[PDB]
DNA sequence: ATATCGCACGTCTATTATCCTCAGCGCAATCAGCTGTGACTACCT
């Protein structure tokens, strides 16, 4: 399903606020759905900063 | 004839609300990977 988010204003200047704000276990869930567990979800973060390495390299 | 009030001529000081440089989120610059065209260079059995 989709999921809703909260347009709240930001607690600092009114410079530019209006942050969407989504909730943390939907999102968890969501995450868990795509990558299939969180041990996937840490070797993809663990090879993707790898080949942000690689790429400044 | 000599001090004295009206008028003027300025000048010092102020009972009082302005212009600079740090913040998420979405559209655009960037990059790795792959492939296509052409000739080249070479290497094994």
């Amino acid at each position: 399903p989709p999921l809703k988010f909260i347009v709240k204003k930001n607690p600092h200047h009114s410079q530019w606020g209006d942050m969407k704000l989504y909730l943390k276990l939907q999102i968890v869930k969501r995450s868990l759905e795509v990558w299939g567990s969180q041990e996937a979800l840490e070797e993809a973060k663990e090879v993707r900063q790898e080949n942000r390495e690689k790429m400044k390299q």
